[PDB]
This record gives C-alpha cells, structure tokens and sequence, in this order.
C-alpha cells in the first residue's frame, strides 16, 4: 500500500519532529524552570522518539519494499510558561500521537494489509503506555504547589526499575 | 558570547541534521546496497551526531546562560548511486565538520573565552576520530570489489570493543 | 614567566582564603541556619579550595622553578543574614573564581607558556564545575519555601556517588 | 565561658596558620631541600591542623554556643636555612601548642566548664603526639649526614600503617 | 600546514636520536659507572622516545594527510665523565625538548591548526613530566656522596607502580 | 676480541638501523596501501629489531668487556611501489641478516669465542624465524589478488597467541 507507506512516513517525521521539540523541553525544564528530573524524564521520552519509535518503522519498511523519505521541518519558536504548561503540552502531544495511530490501523485494515496492522500493534499500546506516564507527570502539578517535592516524585518515576505490564508495557 | 552561541547553536543544527540524514542513509546501505554491516556503522555514526554531539552543547549552553535553538529544516531528496559513493558521502560531510569545529576553536580565542576553547577540544578530537573510523571504511571499497569481503571487515569495525587511542579516543 | 608567578600565586592566595571564608560559612548554615546539609556541602568545597585548588599550584611550582608565596589575611566581619542570601554569596565568590582563572589563560597565551595554559585547563574546567553545582544549591531556595525540603534535595547532592561528566567532570 | 570561647577562637586561628606555614615548608622541603619525603610529613601535619585541629573547635561551638570567628593573618616571609632547621622550626611551633594548650585546660577548670575540660583532653594528648613524631623526625638530621638515608627513613614513618597508642594514640 | 608537518617531522627525529643516545648512556650507567639502576630508569626513557613519543606522531601523521619522514643522524663520539654529568646530560636534552615542543604549540595557534594543538597538549605534558622525573634523579647525586645509596633510591623509582598525576601524568 | 667486538656493533647498528626502516614501512603499509594489519605485522618487526635484538648485545658487551658503540645514519628515501613489493623489501633485509649473522658464527669459531659462538645461536634461531614469518606473508600476495582477503590472513598471524616451535622458536 502506498497509502500505507504514506501514513507511516508522515508517522516517521512525527516522532523525529517530537523527539526535537522534546529535546529543546528538556533543556529548558532544567535550564529555565529548576526541574532537572522532569528534563531527564522529557529527556528520555525523546530518544525513544528519535529510537525505536523511527527506526521501527525504517526496519518495517527495509522488510517490506517500502520506501523510507526523510523531509524534516520543524523549529521551536515559543516555550510554554511554567512547568505545568510544559508538561501539559508534552501530554497534547502524546495524545495527538494516539489519533494518527488509530489511523494508521484503521487504514491497514481498510487495505487488508495484516502485516501492517500487525507492525501498528506496538505503537498502538505505547501510545497509551507513553500518554501514562506523561499524565502521572502532569498530576503531580496539581497535587503539590512545591517545585522540589514534585522533582523527588519524577526523580523516583525517572530511576524505577520499570516493570512492564502485561498488557501495556 | 552572542557569536560562541550563535556558531555553537548552528554546530548544534548541524548534528541534528547529520543525524538524520545517516538514519537515512544506513537504511539505504542495507536496504538497497544489501550492505548491512555498512548500515550498522552509519548508524552507529547517526546515533553519536544526535547524541552527545549535540546533547554536550545543551548541557553546556544550562551552565553558562546560552540561549539554545532548535530550527531544524532537511530533506534527503537524492541518494547516491552505489555504497562506495554513499560512504564518500557521509567523509565529505564529516569533514566538513572538522572546519566548523576549527572556526569555533578560533573564534572563542578571539573572544577570550576559554571556558568555550576548552568545551569545543572535544569537539576538536572527535571531529579527526570520526573522520578516522569513515576513512577507514571509505578504504575498503577501493582495496576490495567483492562486497561480502567489505561487509565482514566493516562487521569486525563495528563488533570490536573499541579501546580508545591516548590521545584521539 | 614572573607574571605568570604571580598571577599563580594570587589564585593560591584567593584559593585557601576562599577555603577558610566557606569553614566559617559551613558552621554558620548549621549553627545559625539549621541546615547541616548545606553545611556540608559548603564543607566540601572549602576542602576542596584549601586542597587541590591550592597544591596543584605548589606543586605546578615546584615543577617549573617558580617560587611560592604564601600571605594571606582574611576575616570574616559579616555574616548574611539568612541561607539563601549565603549560598548566593557563595555564588558570587565562584563566578570571580572564572573570571581570574580566564585572565591567567589569556596570560599564558600572551608569554606563549604553554605549559601554564596547559596547568590551567584543569582551572578553566572546574570554574564551571564547581559553579554549576553551586547553582544546582541556589536554585533551591526559589524552588521551595520548605527548609526541611531544600536540605533532603542537598543531602541527596552531596551523597551522591558523583559520576563525573566527559568534559566537565 | 567567653574566656573559654576566645581561647578557643585564638586556637582555632593558630591552627589555621599553622597549617598554611606547614603547606609552604612542605614545598620548601622537596622543591629547595629535595627532601619529598620530609615535605609529605610536613604536608600531612599542615591537613591535620587545617582538618580536625580546627574542625572539632567548629563543631564543638556549635554544640554549645560558642560564637566562631575567622580572622586569619600570616605571611611566610623568612625560610629556615637547611631541613634540619626546618623540622626544627616545625618543633617549637608544636612545643608553643602544647603551652596554649595548656592554658585552656587549666582555664576550663578554673571556669568549672568540664564540657570544656574534656573537649581539651583530646588537644592535650595529641599535644604530646604530634610532638613525638615532629621530635623523631628532628633527631635523623643528627643521627646521619646523608640526606637521603633520612629521607627513607621519613618514608618509612610517613607510609607506616601508624598502629595508636593506648594512650597517646 | 607544511610548517607543522615539518616540525613535527624534526620532532619525531629529534625523538628517535634522544632514544637511541638514551639506550646508550644506559649501557654506559651500569657497565662504567656501576649504577644498574640509573640505567634501567635511562633505558625506560630510551623506550619512551622511540616507543609513543615517535609512535603518536606517525599515526597523526596517517590521520591528516602529513608526510612522514625517516631521516636520522646519530653518534656518540663522547661520554660524560660520571654519573652525575650523565643524568645532568639527560636533563639538558630534556630541557631543549621542552623548548621544542613549545615553538610547535605556538605554531599550531599562528596556523589556526587547532587539531595540531590538541595533539601537542599531550608532548606539552609530558615534556615537564619527564623533566620532573629526570630531574628527581639528578638531586639524588647532590643529596648523598654514596653511590649505593643514589641506586637504591633509583631502583625504588623505577619500581614504583606509578599512579599518575590528575594534571602532569 | 676485537673482530667479534667489531662485527656485533656492526649488527648492533643493522639491527637499530633496520627498525627504523620498518617503521616508516609499517606507517606506509597503512597509509598508503590501506593494509593496518601488514602494518602491524612490520611495526611488531621493527620493535624486535630495536628491543631484544641490539638491547642482547649491550647487555653480551657489558658481560664480557666489549665497548658499545652508537654510530648511526639512515634516511628513507624511496618507497616500494605497492605492499607486495613492500614486503619483499623487508624480506631482502632479513635474508641479509641471515648473512651478517653467519659471517660473526663462523667468525667466533675462528676466534675460538666459544662464548661468543653461543650467544650468537640465538640469532642464528632468529634469522630463520624472521625470515619465516615474513615469507609467509610474501606468499599470500601471490595467493590471492584481493588486499582485504590478505589482510584478514595477516591479521589471524598477528594476532595469534604464537607458540613457539621446539628448535627454531
Ligand atoms: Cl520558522
Ligand atoms: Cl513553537
Ligand atoms: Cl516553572
Ligand atoms: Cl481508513
Ligand atoms: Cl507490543
Ligand atoms: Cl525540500
Ligand atoms: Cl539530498
Ligand atoms: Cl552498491
Ligand atoms: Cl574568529
Ligand atoms: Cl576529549
Ligand atoms: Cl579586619
Ligand atoms: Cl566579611
Ligand atoms: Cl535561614
Ligand atoms: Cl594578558
Ligand atoms: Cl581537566
Ligand atoms: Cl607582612
Ligand atoms: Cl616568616
Ligand atoms: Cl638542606
Ligand atoms: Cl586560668
Ligand atoms: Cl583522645
Ligand atoms: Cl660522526
Ligand atoms: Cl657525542
Ligand atoms: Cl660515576
Ligand atoms: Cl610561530
Ligand atoms: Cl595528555
Ligand atoms: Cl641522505
Ligand atoms: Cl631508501
Ligand atoms: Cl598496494
Ligand atoms: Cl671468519
Ligand atoms: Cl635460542
Ligand atoms: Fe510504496
Ligand atoms: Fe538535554
Ligand atoms: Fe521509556
Ligand atoms: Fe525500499
Ligand atoms: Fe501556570
Ligand atoms: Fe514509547
Ligand atoms: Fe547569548
Ligand atoms: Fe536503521
Ligand atoms: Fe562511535
Ligand atoms: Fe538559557
Ligand atoms: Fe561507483
Ligand atoms: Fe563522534
Ligand atoms: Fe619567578
Ligand atoms: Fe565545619
Ligand atoms: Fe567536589
Ligand atoms: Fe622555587
Ligand atoms: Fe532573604
Ligand atoms: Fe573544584
Ligand atoms: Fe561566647
Ligand atoms: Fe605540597
Ligand atoms: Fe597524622
Ligand atoms: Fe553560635
Ligand atoms: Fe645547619
Ligand atoms: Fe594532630
Ligand atoms: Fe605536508
Ligand atoms: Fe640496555
Ligand atoms: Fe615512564
Ligand atoms: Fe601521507
Ligand atoms: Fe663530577
Ligand atoms: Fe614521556
Ligand atoms: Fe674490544
Ligand atoms: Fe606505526
Ligand atoms: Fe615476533
Ligand atoms: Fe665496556
Ligand atoms: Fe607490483
Ligand atoms: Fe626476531
Ligand atoms: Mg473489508
Ligand atoms: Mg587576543
Ligand atoms: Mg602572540
Ligand atoms: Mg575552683
Ligand atoms: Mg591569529
Ligand atoms: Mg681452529
């Protein structure tokens, strides 16, 4: 499917573009707003971005005959205020990312290509797994107006030794 | 220094961009040239630009008040025609490299900023290490015709536990 | 170079007064300011000052020919009146630190003693290290009103088994 | 006892300056006399004065409410001709803390301050020991005239894993 | 640039000569002069010349497209009179290396050759390193007239597992 | 004798003269012919030529009162045109080597040296080893027309943990 292989290159350049975008957060979390901890944790949500979430989809295509396009733009031209507002922004993100996946395994069953809708299985579940620990950031805003308590809340979600769900990890 | 973080910013474009295009460029290795191994090694190499090279000048820019950017525009409209060509390339590119890193160098001189000077040496040894580790694979395509014998020598490039040099590594 | 002596002999100087300044800056955090942990962690960088901030000098010294001098007079008639406002002087003292250690960088470049520009990379670095973890402390007292939560995140600093970064560590 | 505090304060600052004349003899002993052996035992008498000698005033005063004061002057300005009356120099500087130390012991029990009379027994019986060491490196100097039999001899003291006296230790 | 490759040409000959005089005064230490162990610490210095002083010039050389050159000169037509003037011979030689390797820093920043630099701060090091262990030998002579007493002190030099300086080693 | 003493300074000389050589051919070999591992191979050989094979005749002379002799001149000027002829170069050297080596067996035999004609026996063994060793990489560039198909042979012989046969190792 060509229609395929455009959704999931328009989905390759989504993850590159946030992984970016998450980096820049990162720096400013730490730099800007004195909340090293939720750098480190937006910090890794990019490299799983610019990670596994494209270089899946370039492994997928290598096996498959698609064609991979790189065609990269983005630029970060406002920062969100405060820390609150950073996170919640990450969250929209997140939650946007979880449409475009919809799609994506709407349209391969809609081609009745199974091999795709068998590849869109894992970024169905971490699309709900990643907006997880986003929301259990976001939380933590209103649950405590101290900057360093939250920090100690993030630093121990950061350092856990994550254990995967059954379902969702 | 505006001008340090103004040529440290684009330093920093410059790595995310080169990152990309060798994510690009390591699928085309294996995908169309039938050279994993080739695509291990510019892999390996793409990782590193979106890594520490440009991670180290974020951390830098939160410890000394430079403002960081992220604008970021690149698009991978032609390929090479062979893997030879592709790896001569990604030198030309590294070379590159290697003159921007000089013009930092230069410039935080110029501008007596010696906190700057110190931070690019990094920069100053890994811009001849990388341009090393790509030589040394560019030399394999005009000491061999037979691509097999090529991959197993990168292979062994890219398995080896690599001991840094006293001095480069 | 006798410049070079002497600007040496001056960092020596403002290293072990700097030294004695924090042991009484130490004492006074817990003492006065209930806060043992930013107690000890002003404690480390006073032994730090009056350690290897000042041997490497006599050692440099004793290496190349130059002579040592040790006056020094230093006393301490005020104190600041409460814990931020001391880790903000702190503070200021460091970022005087970087500006003297530049001009002895600038020094040895003008005599061409690139055995002291070399002597003083070490300097270079560690101004910025050692005001980065500064910061990291003054950052605190605008991140929480909480005394008792400000000495936990200070504890955990001066706990931690410190890894130490590529280029600044 | 402000008498008992001043003293203190006047051995807390004899200590400190003690110590920094003690860090520059340690250079003169190997960078003039080429005696390294003899400058590391002078070096590690100049950290015990800086280290516990003055630290346990500091904390002592904070237990009790003894107010510290900094306020710290001293110049090197004339060196000893040879080592020999360099370590003998080192000597009646001691042979002076013992004498102080002397006059805080009988001062706390003319205050009836037994706080202050125990804390002073570990500065009396250290009195005695740096004594002895100070006083068993005074006699090599004339037991041999050759500099570099003492010198393994001041090796072999400083590098001794020192097992402590019942008493003196 | 051609000057750096020249110098450092003249430099990797200059070390060659240094190494095979050095293997030399050596022989000449133990089978004149009785002094076994001021050979072998002689001998290790012949090694360094022509092990990684040479050697790191030759693979910069490979990195950045420099001419290597092989033209070497040497004999030696006389001999110092003792043990004392040897070792104070290897000083001398030492010094000029020191000498040398400053005019090659100089040129490198003359040239913006800021790779060269940093591939000179490693011989900037090491050339006050190795006048500093050279010339803890040459006090050995001036501090005992007991030529037994000079070797022991050496052989404890040689055999010393040697942790290495945070700055000179 | 004289003769004796006189012909193994001679070989002293070849053997200081020939390490020199092979290292600016182990630099070419890889610089030049893209072969690291032959220059491995040649630079293992120029280490042997200037460790045991003249450091054994300094120490024979120190035993037996035989004057050492440091009289060296050598300058490469031409290079082979590729690696096989490179290789041949150095196997030219070491055939003469065997002759060298015979004249000084047959010569101590003259001299009835016996002394001599035993510490000879060790570079009569090594003059056939060597030659072995560089033979069997003559060979493989007439086995095979493909540089990296030699070098991989080349580099299982460096590499090899070489057990020493029973007469000639
Ligand atoms: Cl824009
Ligand atoms: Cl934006
Ligand atoms: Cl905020
Ligand atoms: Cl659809
Ligand atoms: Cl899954
Ligand atoms: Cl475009
Ligand atoms: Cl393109
Ligand atoms: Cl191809
Ligand atoms: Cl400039
Ligand atoms: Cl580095
Ligand atoms: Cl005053
Ligand atoms: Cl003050
Ligand atoms: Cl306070
Ligand atoms: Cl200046
Ligand atoms: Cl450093
Ligand atoms: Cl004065
Ligand atoms: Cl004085
Ligand atoms: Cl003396
Ligand atoms: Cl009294
Ligand atoms: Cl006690
Ligand atoms: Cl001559
Ligand atoms: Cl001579
Ligand atoms: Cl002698
Ligand atoms: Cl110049
Ligand atoms: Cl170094
Ligand atoms: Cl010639
Ligand atoms: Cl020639
Ligand atoms: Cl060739
Ligand atoms: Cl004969
Ligand atoms: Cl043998
Ligand atoms: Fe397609
Ligand atoms: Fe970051
Ligand atoms: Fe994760
Ligand atoms: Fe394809
Ligand atoms: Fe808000
Ligand atoms: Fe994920
Ligand atoms: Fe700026
Ligand atoms: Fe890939
Ligand atoms: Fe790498
Ligand atoms: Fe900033
Ligand atoms: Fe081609
Ligand atoms: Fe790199
Ligand atoms: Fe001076
Ligand atoms: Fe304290
Ligand atoms: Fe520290
Ligand atoms: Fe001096
Ligand atoms: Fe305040
Ligand atoms: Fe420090
Ligand atoms: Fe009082
Ligand atoms: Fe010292
Ligand atoms: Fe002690
Ligand atoms: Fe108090
Ligand atoms: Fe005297
Ligand atoms: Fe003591
Ligand atoms: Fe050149
Ligand atoms: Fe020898
Ligand atoms: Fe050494
Ligand atoms: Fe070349
Ligand atoms: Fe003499
Ligand atoms: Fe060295
Ligand atoms: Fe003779
Ligand atoms: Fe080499
Ligand atoms: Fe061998
Ligand atoms: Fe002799
Ligand atoms: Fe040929
Ligand atoms: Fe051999
Ligand atoms: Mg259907
Ligand atoms: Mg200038
Ligand atoms: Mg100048
Ligand atoms: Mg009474
Ligand atoms: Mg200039
Ligand atoms: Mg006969």
């Amino acid at each position: 499917s060509n229609k395929i292989n455009d959704a999931l290159n328009q989905h390759y350049k989504l993850n590159v573009e946030l992984g970016l975008v998450y980096a820049h957060y990162a720096h400013v979390a730490d730099d800007e707003f004195d909340m090293p901890y939720l750098g480190k944790f937006i910090q890794h949500l990019s490299e799983d971005k610019l990670g596994v979430h494209k270089e899946y989809i370039s492994d997928y295509f290598k096996r498959n005959g698609m064609k991979l396009k790189t065609d990269v733009s983005v630029a970060v031209k406002s920062i969100p205020s405060d820390a609150k507002a950073l996170i919640q922004e990450v969250y929209a993100r997140e939650n946007e990312v979880r449409d475009h996946v919809k799609a994506i395994a709407k349209l391969a069953l809609a081609e009745d290509d199974y091999e795709s809708f068998y590849f869109i299985q894992w970024y169905v579940r971490d699309g709900l797994k990643d907006l997880t620990e986003v929301d259990d950031v976001v939380k933590l805003f209103n649950s405590s107006n101290d900057k360093l308590i939250i920090e100690e809340t993030i630093k121990e979600m950061v350092e856990k030794e994550e254990s995967e769900h059954e379902i969702w990890g």
